[PDB]
């Protein structure tokens, strides 16, 4: 799970 991408794209 990359919450990461939840802050890079959104």
């Amino acid at each position: 799970g990359n919450l990461w991408a939840t802050g890079h794209f959104m």
